[PDB]
Protein backbone atom coordinates (compact mmCIF):
# COMPACT_ATOMS: atom_id res chain seq x y z
CA UNK A 1 0.00 0.00 0.00
CA UNK A 2 0.86 3.73 -0.32
CA UNK A 3 -0.82 6.47 1.78
CA UNK A 4 -1.66 9.53 -0.36
CA UNK A 5 -3.62 12.53 1.01
CA UNK A 6 -6.27 11.23 3.39
CA UNK A 7 -6.82 8.35 0.94
CA UNK A 8 -4.66 5.28 0.23
CA UNK A 9 -3.88 3.22 -2.88
CA UNK A 10 -3.75 -0.58 -2.65
CA UNK A 11 -1.57 -2.26 -5.27
CA UNK A 12 -1.36 -6.03 -5.74
CA UNK A 13 0.48 -7.80 -8.56
CA UNK A 14 -1.36 -11.03 -9.39
CA UNK A 15 -1.13 -12.06 -13.07
CA UNK A 16 -2.42 -15.60 -12.37
CA UNK A 17 -5.62 -14.07 -10.98
CA UNK A 18 -8.80 -13.16 -12.91
CA UNK A 19 -10.15 -10.76 -10.26
CA UNK A 20 -9.09 -9.91 -6.69
CA UNK A 21 -11.02 -8.08 -3.97
CA UNK A 22 -9.71 -6.04 -1.04
CA UNK A 23 -11.18 -7.20 2.27
CA UNK A 24 -10.87 -4.56 4.99
CA UNK A 25 -12.01 -6.44 8.11
CA UNK A 26 -14.33 -3.92 9.85
CA UNK A 27 -15.41 -2.34 6.54
CA UNK A 28 -16.62 -4.00 3.30
CA UNK A 29 -15.28 -5.91 0.30
CA UNK A 30 -13.94 -3.81 -2.57
CA UNK A 31 -13.48 -4.90 -6.18
CA UNK A 32 -10.07 -4.05 -7.62
CA UNK A 33 -9.46 -2.84 -11.16
CA UNK A 34 -7.05 -4.85 -13.33
CA UNK A 35 -4.47 -3.61 -15.84
CA UNK A 36 -2.89 -5.68 -18.64
CA UNK A 37 0.35 -6.47 -16.74
CA UNK A 38 -1.60 -8.17 -13.92
CA UNK A 39 -1.71 -5.31 -11.39
CA UNK A 40 -4.84 -4.83 -9.24
CA UNK A 41 -5.66 -1.37 -7.84
CA UNK A 42 -8.20 0.71 -5.88
CA UNK A 43 -7.97 4.09 -4.18
CA UNK A 44 -9.84 4.11 -0.85
CA UNK A 45 -10.55 7.14 1.33
CA UNK A 46 -12.18 5.48 4.37
CA UNK A 47 -9.04 3.50 5.32
CA UNK A 48 -6.93 4.58 8.29
CA UNK A 49 -3.89 3.40 10.28
CA UNK A 50 -4.18 0.89 11.67
CA UNK A 51 -6.86 -1.18 9.92
CA UNK A 52 -6.44 -4.88 9.07
CA UNK A 53 -6.89 -6.33 5.57
CA UNK A 54 -6.59 -9.39 3.33
CA UNK A 55 -7.07 -10.14 -0.38
CA UNK A 56 -9.71 -12.58 -1.67
CA UNK A 57 -8.79 -14.49 -4.85
CA UNK A 58 -10.81 -16.13 -7.67
CA UNK A 59 -10.54 -19.08 -5.29
CA UNK A 60 -12.68 -17.19 -2.75
CA UNK A 61 -9.69 -17.95 -0.45
CA UNK A 62 -8.22 -15.11 1.63
CA UNK A 63 -4.50 -14.26 1.74
CA UNK A 64 -2.32 -11.59 3.41
CA UNK A 65 -0.64 -8.79 1.42
CA UNK A 66 2.71 -10.23 0.20
CA UNK A 67 4.09 -6.70 0.48
CA UNK A 68 2.64 -6.37 4.02
CA UNK A 69 4.31 -3.85 6.31
CA UNK A 70 3.01 -5.53 9.49
CA UNK A 71 1.74 -9.01 10.20
CA UNK A 72 0.20 -8.76 13.71
CA UNK A 73 -1.00 -12.37 13.96
CA UNK A 74 1.90 -14.07 12.21
CA UNK A 75 2.28 -15.43 8.68
CA UNK A 76 -1.33 -16.67 8.21
CA UNK A 77 -2.97 -13.63 9.86
CA UNK A 78 -4.24 -10.37 8.31
CA UNK A 79 -2.02 -7.46 7.21
CA UNK A 80 -2.05 -4.05 8.96
CA UNK A 81 -1.67 -0.40 7.91
CA UNK A 82 1.22 1.33 9.71
CA UNK A 83 2.57 4.90 9.73
CA UNK A 84 4.75 5.71 6.69
CA UNK A 85 6.92 8.52 8.07
CA UNK A 86 9.82 8.64 5.58
CA UNK A 87 12.35 10.30 7.92
CA UNK A 88 15.86 9.31 6.84
CA UNK A 89 19.29 10.94 6.68
CA UNK A 90 20.75 11.19 3.18
CA UNK A 91 23.99 9.85 4.67
CA UNK A 92 25.01 7.05 7.02
CA UNK A 93 27.67 8.31 9.44
CA UNK A 94 29.31 4.86 9.19
CA UNK A 95 32.74 4.91 7.58
CA UNK A 96 33.41 1.41 6.27
CA UNK A 97 37.14 1.49 7.10
CA UNK A 98 36.10 1.96 10.75
CA UNK A 99 33.70 -0.98 10.72
CA UNK A 100 33.63 -3.39 13.67
CA UNK A 101 30.53 -5.55 13.37
CA UNK A 102 28.52 -7.32 16.05
CA UNK A 103 26.10 -10.05 14.94
CA UNK A 104 22.82 -10.20 16.92
CA UNK A 105 19.92 -12.67 16.88
CA UNK A 106 17.21 -10.56 18.51
CA UNK A 107 15.24 -13.55 19.86
CA UNK A 108 18.13 -15.00 21.91
CA UNK A 109 20.37 -11.94 22.53
CA UNK A 110 18.63 -11.00 25.80
CA UNK A 111 16.05 -12.50 28.18
CA UNK A 112 13.52 -10.12 26.57
CA UNK A 113 14.11 -11.53 23.07
CA UNK A 114 12.95 -8.22 21.58
CA UNK A 115 14.27 -4.99 20.01
CA UNK A 116 13.77 -3.38 23.41
CA UNK A 117 16.30 -5.92 24.75
CA UNK A 118 18.98 -5.00 22.25
CA UNK A 119 18.29 -1.32 23.06
CA UNK A 120 19.11 -2.08 26.73
CA UNK A 121 22.49 -3.47 25.63
CA UNK A 122 23.48 -0.50 23.45
CA UNK A 123 25.74 1.22 26.01
CA UNK A 124 27.51 -2.10 26.61
CA UNK A 125 28.12 -2.53 22.87
CA UNK A 126 29.24 1.10 22.44
CA UNK A 127 31.71 0.72 25.31
CA UNK A 128 33.13 -2.52 23.87
CA UNK A 129 34.27 -0.61 20.76
CA UNK A 130 31.74 -1.89 18.19
CA UNK A 131 30.69 0.57 15.46
CA UNK A 132 27.80 -1.39 13.95
CA UNK A 133 25.35 -4.11 14.92
CA UNK A 134 24.19 -6.65 12.33
CA UNK A 135 20.64 -7.83 12.87
CA UNK A 136 19.65 -11.28 11.65
CA UNK A 137 16.61 -11.36 9.35
CA UNK A 138 13.58 -9.67 10.89
CA UNK A 139 11.20 -10.24 7.97
CA UNK A 140 8.11 -11.98 9.44
CA UNK A 141 8.57 -15.74 9.84
CA UNK A 142 6.37 -18.50 11.37
CA UNK A 143 5.91 -18.35 15.17
CA UNK A 144 8.43 -16.75 17.54
CA UNK A 145 11.49 -19.02 17.29
CA UNK A 146 13.57 -18.85 14.10
CA UNK A 147 17.01 -17.59 12.97
CA UNK A 148 15.14 -15.47 10.38
CA UNK A 149 15.91 -17.31 7.14
CA UNK A 150 12.38 -18.76 7.08
CA UNK A 151 11.12 -15.19 6.70
CA UNK A 152 8.27 -14.92 4.29
CA UNK A 153 7.16 -11.23 4.26
CA UNK A 154 10.05 -9.07 3.02
CA UNK A 155 8.49 -5.78 4.13
CA UNK A 156 7.04 -6.90 7.50
CA UNK A 157 8.97 -6.51 10.79
CA UNK A 158 8.58 -9.60 13.02
CA UNK A 159 5.65 -9.05 15.44
CA UNK A 160 7.15 -11.10 18.30
CA UNK A 161 10.38 -9.06 18.21
CA UNK A 162 8.27 -5.93 18.74
CA UNK A 163 7.27 -5.07 15.16
CA UNK A 164 7.86 -1.84 13.16
CA UNK A 165 7.61 0.49 16.16
CA UNK A 166 10.31 -1.48 18.00
CA UNK A 167 12.73 -1.70 15.09
CA UNK A 168 12.38 2.02 14.34
CA UNK A 169 13.10 2.67 18.02
CA UNK A 170 16.16 0.38 17.93
CA UNK A 171 17.75 2.15 14.96
CA UNK A 172 16.91 5.61 16.35
CA UNK A 173 18.46 4.75 19.73
CA UNK A 174 21.52 3.20 18.06
CA UNK A 175 22.10 6.44 16.10
CA UNK A 176 21.78 8.44 19.31
CA UNK A 177 24.58 6.35 20.87
CA UNK A 178 26.64 6.60 17.67
CA UNK A 179 26.22 3.00 16.52
CA UNK A 180 25.15 1.81 13.08
CA UNK A 181 22.67 -0.91 12.20
CA UNK A 182 23.13 -3.34 9.33
CA UNK A 183 20.15 -5.49 8.34
CA UNK A 184 20.42 -9.09 7.19
CA UNK A 185 18.11 -9.47 4.17
CA UNK A 186 17.06 -12.59 2.25
CA UNK A 187 16.62 -12.25 -1.54
CA UNK A 188 17.70 -15.74 -2.67
CA UNK A 189 14.70 -17.75 -1.45
CA UNK A 190 11.50 -17.75 0.62
CA UNK A 191 10.45 -19.70 3.75
CA UNK A 192 8.36 -22.89 3.40
CA UNK A 193 5.37 -21.68 5.48
CA UNK A 194 3.11 -18.66 5.12
CA UNK A 195 4.10 -17.73 1.60
CA UNK A 196 1.23 -17.12 -0.79
CA UNK A 197 3.09 -15.57 -3.73
CA UNK A 198 3.03 -18.79 -5.81
CA UNK A 199 -0.74 -18.36 -6.23
CA UNK A 200 -0.40 -14.77 -7.48
CA UNK A 201 2.19 -14.98 -10.26
CA UNK A 202 5.59 -16.28 -11.40
CA UNK A 203 7.53 -14.83 -8.43
CA UNK A 204 9.74 -17.92 -8.40
CA UNK A 205 12.09 -19.38 -10.96
CA UNK A 206 11.37 -22.77 -12.46
CA UNK A 207 14.95 -22.80 -13.75
CA UNK A 208 16.63 -23.78 -10.48
CA UNK A 209 16.02 -23.99 -6.73
CA UNK A 210 18.05 -23.49 -3.54
CA UNK A 211 18.56 -26.09 -0.76
CA UNK A 212 16.06 -23.99 1.27
CA UNK A 213 13.22 -23.60 -1.23
CA UNK A 214 12.54 -22.04 -4.63
CA UNK A 215 14.53 -18.99 -5.79
CA UNK A 216 13.16 -15.68 -7.10
CA UNK A 217 12.45 -15.14 -10.82
CA UNK A 218 14.89 -12.47 -12.06
CA UNK A 219 15.64 -13.26 -15.72
CA UNK A 220 12.55 -14.97 -17.17
CA UNK A 221 8.94 -14.26 -18.14
CA UNK A 222 7.34 -11.52 -16.02
CA UNK A 223 10.52 -10.92 -13.96
CA UNK A 224 10.34 -7.11 -14.25
CA UNK A 225 7.81 -7.04 -11.39
CA UNK A 226 9.82 -9.31 -9.10
CA UNK A 227 13.03 -7.35 -9.69
CA UNK A 228 10.95 -4.33 -8.63
CA UNK A 229 9.63 -6.18 -5.54
CA UNK A 230 13.19 -6.81 -4.31
CA UNK A 231 14.72 -3.46 -5.31
CA UNK A 232 11.88 -1.52 -3.66
CA UNK A 233 12.42 -3.55 -0.50
CA UNK A 234 15.99 -2.28 -0.10
CA UNK A 235 14.64 1.22 -0.78
CA UNK A 236 11.92 0.59 1.85
CA UNK A 237 14.32 -0.44 4.62
CA UNK A 238 16.43 2.69 4.01
CA UNK A 239 13.60 5.23 3.79
CA UNK A 240 11.17 3.81 6.39
CA UNK A 241 13.63 2.65 9.06
CA UNK A 242 16.79 4.63 8.30
CA UNK A 243 18.94 1.48 8.25
CA UNK A 244 22.68 2.04 7.65
CA UNK A 245 23.29 -0.99 5.43
CA UNK A 246 22.65 -4.59 4.49
CA UNK A 247 24.13 -8.04 4.71
CA UNK A 248 22.88 -9.87 1.62
CA UNK A 249 22.20 -13.53 2.33
CA UNK A 250 23.66 -16.21 0.02
CA UNK A 251 24.34 -14.09 -3.06
CA UNK A 252 25.74 -17.17 -4.87
CA UNK A 253 22.15 -18.50 -4.91
CA UNK A 254 20.85 -15.34 -6.63
CA UNK A 255 21.14 -16.34 -10.28
CA UNK A 256 20.56 -13.77 -13.03
CA UNK A 257 21.38 -14.01 -16.75
CA UNK A 258 20.11 -10.46 -17.49
CA UNK A 259 22.33 -7.80 -19.15
CA UNK A 260 22.66 -6.15 -15.73
CA UNK A 261 22.74 -8.45 -12.71
CA UNK A 262 20.19 -7.81 -9.94
CA UNK A 263 23.10 -7.72 -7.44
CA UNK A 264 24.55 -4.73 -9.27
CA UNK A 265 21.12 -3.10 -9.14
CA UNK A 266 20.78 -3.89 -5.41
CA UNK A 267 24.14 -2.16 -4.75
CA UNK A 268 23.03 0.70 -7.03
CA UNK A 269 20.03 1.38 -4.78
CA UNK A 270 22.02 1.36 -1.54
CA UNK A 271 24.73 3.65 -2.94
CA UNK A 272 22.11 6.01 -4.34
CA UNK A 273 21.11 6.56 -0.71
CA UNK A 274 24.74 6.50 0.51
CA UNK A 275 24.55 3.23 2.48
CA UNK A 276 26.61 0.02 2.69
CA UNK A 277 26.17 -3.52 1.33
CA UNK A 278 28.02 -6.58 2.54
CA UNK A 279 27.47 -9.87 0.73
CA UNK A 280 27.67 -13.45 1.92
CA UNK A 281 29.41 -15.14 -1.01
CA UNK A 282 30.47 -18.77 -1.49
CA UNK A 283 31.84 -17.88 -4.92
CA UNK A 284 35.36 -16.80 -3.97
CA UNK A 285 34.90 -14.50 -6.95
CA UNK A 286 36.02 -10.84 -6.75
CA UNK A 287 33.22 -9.81 -9.18
CA UNK A 288 30.86 -9.46 -6.22
CA UNK A 289 33.13 -6.79 -4.80
CA UNK A 290 34.95 -5.28 -7.82
CA UNK A 291 34.17 -1.79 -9.18
CA UNK A 292 31.79 -1.56 -12.17
CA UNK A 293 34.67 -0.51 -14.45
CA UNK A 294 36.23 -3.88 -13.55
CA UNK A 295 33.09 -5.91 -14.39
CA UNK A 296 31.98 -6.21 -10.76
CA UNK A 297 28.68 -5.56 -8.94
CA UNK A 298 30.38 -3.04 -6.64
CA UNK A 299 29.18 -4.53 -3.32
CA UNK A 300 31.19 -2.88 -0.50
CA UNK A 301 32.44 -6.09 1.10
CA UNK A 302 31.86 -9.83 1.28
CA UNK A 303 32.22 -12.52 3.96
CA UNK A 304 35.37 -14.61 3.53
CA UNK A 305 34.73 -18.03 5.12
CA UNK A 306 38.26 -19.07 4.05
CA UNK A 307 39.65 -16.94 6.90
CA UNK A 308 37.44 -18.57 9.57
CA UNK A 309 37.88 -22.04 8.09
CA UNK A 310 41.67 -21.73 8.13
CA UNK A 311 41.69 -20.82 11.81
CA UNK A 312 39.02 -23.27 12.99
CA UNK A 313 40.37 -26.25 11.06
CA UNK A 314 43.94 -25.65 12.24
CA UNK A 315 43.11 -25.01 15.92
CA UNK A 316 40.42 -27.69 16.36
CA UNK A 317 41.99 -30.44 14.22
CA UNK A 318 38.55 -30.83 12.63
CA UNK A 319 38.15 -32.04 9.03
CA UNK A 320 34.44 -32.97 8.65
CA UNK A 321 32.38 -31.33 5.89
CA UNK A 322 33.92 -28.21 4.37
CA UNK A 323 36.82 -28.30 6.85
CA UNK A 324 38.35 -31.10 4.75
CA UNK A 325 39.62 -28.35 2.44
CA UNK A 326 41.61 -26.75 5.28
CA UNK A 327 43.80 -27.61 8.27
CA UNK A 328 47.36 -26.38 7.73
CA UNK A 329 49.13 -23.31 9.11
CA UNK A 330 49.87 -22.43 5.47
CA UNK A 331 46.11 -21.84 4.99
CA UNK A 332 46.00 -19.15 7.68
CA UNK A 333 49.05 -17.34 6.22
CA UNK A 334 47.59 -17.74 2.73
CA UNK A 335 44.31 -16.13 3.82
CA UNK A 336 46.20 -13.43 5.72
CA UNK A 337 48.02 -12.28 2.58
CA UNK A 338 45.93 -13.41 -0.44
CA UNK A 339 42.42 -13.23 1.21
CA UNK A 340 41.07 -16.43 -0.41
CA UNK A 341 42.70 -19.80 0.27
CA UNK A 342 40.78 -21.11 -2.72
CA UNK A 343 41.79 -18.62 -5.40
CA UNK A 344 41.43 -20.96 -8.36
CA UNK A 345 42.67 -24.27 -7.02
CA UNK A 346 41.08 -27.72 -6.67
CA UNK A 347 38.74 -28.27 -3.72
CA UNK A 348 38.27 -31.88 -2.59
CA UNK A 349 35.09 -30.87 -0.79
CA UNK A 350 33.55 -29.33 -3.92
CA UNK A 351 35.28 -31.70 -6.40
CA UNK A 352 36.26 -28.85 -8.76
CA UNK A 353 38.59 -25.89 -9.20
CA UNK A 354 37.28 -23.09 -7.02
CA UNK A 355 37.85 -19.36 -6.75
CA UNK A 356 39.81 -16.55 -8.35
CA UNK A 357 42.59 -14.27 -7.08
CA UNK A 358 41.39 -11.04 -5.54
CA UNK A 359 43.97 -8.58 -6.95
CA UNK A 360 45.08 -5.38 -5.21
CA UNK A 361 41.73 -4.75 -3.44
CA UNK A 362 42.29 -3.48 0.10
CA UNK A 363 41.21 -5.26 3.27
CA UNK A 364 37.96 -3.39 3.82
CA UNK A 365 36.31 -5.23 0.92
CA UNK A 366 36.18 -8.34 3.14
CA UNK A 367 34.66 -9.31 6.49
CA UNK A 368 36.16 -11.98 8.75
CA UNK A 369 35.17 -13.76 11.96
CA UNK A 370 35.99 -16.82 14.09
CA UNK A 371 32.32 -17.21 15.06
CA UNK A 372 28.90 -16.52 13.55
CA UNK A 373 25.37 -17.97 13.50
CA UNK A 374 26.42 -20.49 10.81
CA UNK A 375 29.80 -21.65 12.10
CA UNK A 376 28.23 -22.18 15.52
CA UNK A 377 24.61 -23.09 14.71
CA UNK A 378 25.07 -25.56 11.84
CA UNK A 379 27.01 -27.84 14.17
CA UNK A 380 24.77 -30.66 15.41
CA UNK A 381 25.65 -29.88 19.03
CA UNK A 382 25.87 -26.13 18.23
CA UNK A 383 29.15 -25.71 20.13
CA UNK A 384 30.84 -22.29 20.19
CA UNK A 385 34.59 -22.39 19.40
CA UNK A 386 35.32 -21.81 23.09
CA UNK A 387 34.41 -25.52 23.58
CA UNK A 388 36.76 -26.87 20.92
CA UNK A 389 40.03 -25.12 21.81
CA UNK A 390 41.91 -24.21 25.00
CA UNK A 391 41.94 -20.74 26.61
CA UNK A 392 45.23 -19.76 24.92
CA UNK A 393 43.98 -20.82 21.48
CA UNK A 394 40.73 -18.89 21.92
CA UNK A 395 42.61 -15.66 22.59
CA UNK A 396 45.00 -16.48 19.71
CA UNK A 397 41.98 -16.94 17.41
CA UNK A 398 40.44 -13.66 18.60
CA UNK A 399 43.69 -11.76 18.01
CA UNK A 400 44.17 -13.21 14.52
CA UNK A 401 40.93 -11.80 13.08
CA UNK A 402 40.53 -8.62 15.09
CA UNK A 403 44.08 -7.60 14.17
CA UNK A 404 43.66 -8.55 10.48
CA UNK A 405 43.39 -6.09 7.51
CA UNK A 406 39.75 -7.11 7.04
CA UNK A 407 36.49 -5.97 8.63
CA UNK A 408 36.05 -8.04 11.81
CA UNK A 409 32.69 -9.42 12.93
CA UNK A 410 32.10 -10.50 16.53
CA UNK A 411 29.37 -13.09 17.20
CA UNK A 412 27.10 -12.10 20.12
CA UNK A 413 28.66 -13.39 23.37
CA UNK A 414 32.00 -14.41 21.90
CA UNK A 415 33.54 -11.28 23.47
CA UNK A 416 32.85 -12.18 27.11
CA UNK A 417 33.49 -15.90 26.65
CA UNK A 418 29.91 -17.22 26.34
CA UNK A 419 29.73 -21.01 26.65
CA UNK A 420 26.06 -21.68 25.80
CA UNK A 421 25.43 -23.50 22.53
CA UNK A 422 23.66 -21.84 19.62
CA UNK A 423 21.26 -24.35 18.08
CA UNK A 424 19.08 -24.34 15.00
CA UNK A 425 15.49 -23.70 16.03
CA UNK A 426 12.21 -23.20 14.20
CA UNK A 427 8.54 -22.65 15.08
CA UNK A 428 6.46 -24.03 12.17
CA UNK A 429 2.82 -25.03 12.69
CA UNK A 430 2.43 -27.20 9.55
CA UNK A 431 2.95 -30.84 10.60
CA UNK A 432 4.79 -31.76 7.36
CA UNK A 433 7.47 -29.08 7.94
CA UNK A 434 7.69 -30.09 11.62
CA UNK A 435 8.42 -33.62 10.31
CA UNK A 436 10.95 -32.40 7.70
CA UNK A 437 12.94 -30.03 9.93
CA UNK A 438 13.73 -32.70 12.55
CA UNK A 439 14.71 -35.42 10.07
CA UNK A 440 16.59 -32.93 7.87
CA UNK A 441 18.56 -31.39 10.74
CA UNK A 442 19.28 -34.91 12.05
CA UNK A 443 20.52 -36.20 8.67
CA UNK A 444 22.41 -33.13 7.38
CA UNK A 445 23.83 -31.61 10.59
CA UNK A 446 23.70 -34.39 13.21
CA UNK A 447 21.43 -32.30 15.44
CA UNK A 448 19.93 -34.39 18.26
CA UNK A 449 18.06 -31.50 19.88
CA UNK A 450 14.67 -30.92 18.30
CA UNK A 451 14.59 -27.57 16.43
CA UNK A 452 10.84 -27.35 17.10
CA UNK A 453 11.34 -27.85 20.86
CA UNK A 454 11.14 -24.62 22.88
CA UNK A 455 14.06 -25.78 25.06
CA UNK A 456 16.35 -25.75 22.01
CA UNK A 457 15.64 -22.04 21.66
CA UNK A 458 15.93 -21.35 25.40
CA UNK A 459 19.27 -23.19 25.54
CA UNK A 460 20.58 -20.84 22.83
CA UNK A 461 19.84 -17.66 24.82
CA UNK A 462 23.01 -15.88 25.93
CA UNK A 463 23.90 -16.33 29.63
CA UNK A 464 25.54 -12.91 30.01
CA UNK A 465 27.97 -14.56 32.45
CA UNK A 466 31.00 -12.28 32.01
CA UNK A 467 34.49 -13.78 31.92
CA UNK A 468 36.34 -10.53 32.69
CA UNK A 469 39.72 -11.82 31.44
CA UNK A 470 38.26 -12.51 27.98
CA UNK A 471 36.17 -9.31 27.82
CA UNK A 472 39.10 -7.06 28.76
CA UNK A 473 41.13 -8.89 26.08
CA UNK A 474 38.56 -8.10 23.33
CA UNK A 475 38.06 -4.52 24.56
CA UNK A 476 41.80 -3.78 24.24
CA UNK A 477 42.13 -5.75 20.98
CA UNK A 478 39.42 -3.52 19.45
CA UNK A 479 41.05 -0.39 20.91
CA UNK A 480 44.54 -1.28 19.64
CA UNK A 481 43.23 -2.10 16.14
CA UNK A 482 41.90 1.47 15.78
CA UNK A 483 45.01 2.99 17.34
CA UNK A 484 47.42 1.01 15.11
CA UNK A 485 45.59 1.81 11.84
CA UNK A 486 45.30 -1.90 11.00
CA UNK A 487 42.02 -1.47 9.08
CA UNK A 488 42.10 -2.15 5.30
CA UNK A 489 45.92 -2.30 5.14
CA UNK A 490 47.08 -5.48 3.38
CA UNK A 491 50.80 -4.56 3.46
CA UNK A 492 51.76 -7.18 6.05
CA UNK A 493 54.83 -9.40 6.31
CA UNK A 494 54.16 -12.90 7.64
CA UNK A 495 56.76 -15.44 8.76
CA UNK A 496 55.94 -18.92 10.08
CA UNK A 497 57.69 -21.89 11.67
CA UNK A 498 56.07 -25.21 12.52
CA UNK A 499 54.05 -24.18 15.59
CA UNK A 500 54.11 -20.36 15.43
CA UNK A 501 53.77 -17.31 13.22
CA UNK A 502 54.79 -13.64 13.33
CA UNK A 503 52.68 -11.03 11.56
CA UNK A 504 54.29 -7.63 11.06
CA UNK A 505 52.23 -4.61 9.99
CA UNK A 506 53.16 -0.97 9.41
CA UNK A 507 52.89 0.03 13.09
CA UNK A 508 52.86 -3.28 14.94
CA UNK A 509 53.97 -6.89 15.00
CA UNK A 510 52.21 -9.86 16.55
CA UNK A 511 53.49 -13.17 17.94
CA UNK A 512 51.19 -16.18 17.56
CA UNK A 513 52.74 -19.13 19.38
CA UNK A 514 50.66 -22.34 19.14
CA UNK A 515 53.17 -24.48 21.07
CA UNK A 516 56.29 -23.73 23.08
CA UNK A 517 59.00 -22.97 20.51
CA UNK A 518 62.16 -20.95 19.83
CA UNK A 519 61.49 -17.99 17.56
CA UNK A 520 63.75 -15.48 15.81
CA UNK A 521 62.23 -12.00 16.22
CA UNK A 522 63.37 -9.41 13.66
CA UNK A 523 61.67 -6.40 15.26
CA UNK A 524 61.78 -4.16 18.35
CA UNK A 525 58.70 -2.95 20.22
CA UNK A 526 56.79 -2.17 23.39
CA UNK A 527 54.04 -4.50 24.64
CA UNK A 528 50.45 -3.45 23.98
CA UNK A 529 48.56 -6.62 24.87
CA UNK A 530 49.22 -10.28 25.60
CA UNK A 531 47.31 -13.46 26.49
CA UNK A 532 49.92 -14.18 29.22
CA UNK A 533 52.31 -12.63 31.69
CA UNK A 534 55.21 -14.47 30.06
CA UNK A 535 55.84 -11.73 27.49
CA UNK A 536 58.36 -8.87 28.01
CA UNK A 537 57.25 -5.24 28.23
CA UNK A 538 60.05 -4.40 25.79
CA UNK A 539 61.42 -6.78 23.17
CA UNK A 540 64.42 -6.53 20.85
CA UNK A 541 65.73 -8.29 17.76
CA UNK A 542 66.93 -11.74 18.86
CA UNK A 543 66.00 -15.36 19.55
CA UNK A 544 63.49 -16.28 22.27
CA UNK A 545 61.87 -19.42 23.70
CA UNK A 546 58.15 -18.63 24.05
CA UNK A 547 55.33 -20.61 25.63
CA UNK A 548 51.90 -20.96 23.97
CA UNK A 549 50.25 -17.55 23.76
CA UNK A 550 49.91 -14.27 21.87
CA UNK A 551 51.63 -10.86 22.16
CA UNK A 552 51.16 -7.51 20.39
CA UNK A 553 53.99 -4.95 20.03
CA UNK A 554 54.39 -1.34 18.76
O1 LIG B 1 29.77 -25.14 0.74
C1 LIG B 1 30.75 -24.62 1.62
C2 LIG B 1 30.05 -23.65 2.56
O2 LIG B 1 28.95 -24.33 3.14
C3 LIG B 1 28.14 -23.51 3.94
O3 LIG B 1 27.36 -22.61 3.34
C4 LIG B 1 26.06 -22.76 2.78
O4 LIG B 1 25.08 -22.92 3.79
C5 LIG B 1 24.95 -21.81 4.66
C6 LIG B 1 24.11 -22.21 5.86
O5 LIG B 1 22.95 -22.88 5.44
C7 LIG B 1 24.42 -20.61 3.87
O6 LIG B 1 24.31 -19.52 4.76
C8 LIG B 1 23.10 -18.71 4.68
O7 LIG B 1 21.98 -19.22 3.97
C9 LIG B 1 21.08 -20.14 4.58
C10 LIG B 1 19.70 -20.00 3.94
O8 LIG B 1 19.32 -18.65 3.86
C11 LIG B 1 20.94 -20.09 6.11
O9 LIG B 1 20.73 -21.43 6.48
C12 LIG B 1 19.96 -21.64 7.68
O10 LIG B 1 18.56 -21.47 7.55
C13 LIG B 1 17.90 -22.40 6.70
C14 LIG B 1 16.43 -22.02 6.53
O11 LIG B 1 15.69 -22.23 7.72
C15 LIG B 1 18.10 -23.85 7.18
O12 LIG B 1 17.51 -24.71 6.22
C16 LIG B 1 17.07 -25.99 6.74
O13 LIG B 1 15.86 -25.93 7.47
C17 LIG B 1 14.70 -25.51 6.76
C18 LIG B 1 13.51 -25.61 7.71
O14 LIG B 1 13.22 -26.98 7.94
C19 LIG B 1 14.45 -26.37 5.51
O15 LIG B 1 13.46 -25.75 4.72
C20 LIG B 1 15.74 -26.59 4.71
O16 LIG B 1 15.53 -27.59 3.75
C21 LIG B 1 16.90 -27.00 5.61
O17 LIG B 1 18.08 -27.07 4.85
C22 LIG B 1 19.60 -24.12 7.30
O18 LIG B 1 19.81 -25.38 7.90
C23 LIG B 1 20.30 -23.06 8.15
O19 LIG B 1 21.69 -23.26 8.04
C24 LIG B 1 22.17 -19.52 6.81
O20 LIG B 1 21.88 -19.21 8.15
C25 LIG B 1 22.64 -18.28 6.07
O21 LIG B 1 23.66 -17.60 6.77
C26 LIG B 1 25.41 -20.31 2.75
O22 LIG B 1 24.95 -19.30 1.89
C27 LIG B 1 25.74 -21.55 1.91
O23 LIG B 1 26.85 -21.27 1.07
C28 LIG B 1 28.94 -22.96 5.11
O24 LIG B 1 28.12 -22.10 5.87
C29 LIG B 1 30.14 -22.19 4.56
O25 LIG B 1 30.93 -21.66 5.60
C30 LIG B 1 30.97 -23.11 3.66
O26 LIG B 1 32.06 -22.40 3.12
Amino acid sequence: YKIDGNEVIFTLWAPYQKSVKLKVLEKGLYEMERDEKGYFTITLNNVKVRDRYKYVLDDASEIPDPASRYQPEGVHGPSQIIQESKEFNNETFLKKEDLIIYEIHVGTFTPEGTFEGVIRKLDYLKDLGITAIEIMPIAQFPGKRDWGYDGVYLYAVQNSYGGPEGFRKLVDEAHKKGLGVILDVVYNHVGPEGNYMVKLGPYFSQKYKTPWGLTFNFDDAESDEVRKFILENVEYWIKEYNVDGFRLDAVHAIIDTSPKHILEEIADVVHKYNRIVIAQSDLNDPRVVNPKEKCGYNIDAQWVDDFHHSIHAYLTGERQGYYTDFGNLDDIVKSYKDVFVYDGKYSNFRRKTHGEPVGELDGCNFVVYIQNHDQVGNRGKGERIIKLVDRESYKIAAALYLLSPYIPMIFMGEEYGEENPFYFFSDFSDSKLIQGVREGRKKENGQDTDPQDESTFNASKLSWKIDEEIFSFYKILIKMRKELSIACDRRVNVVNGENWLIIKGREYFSLYVFSKSSIEVKYSGTLLLSSNNSFPQHIEEGKYEFDKGFALYK
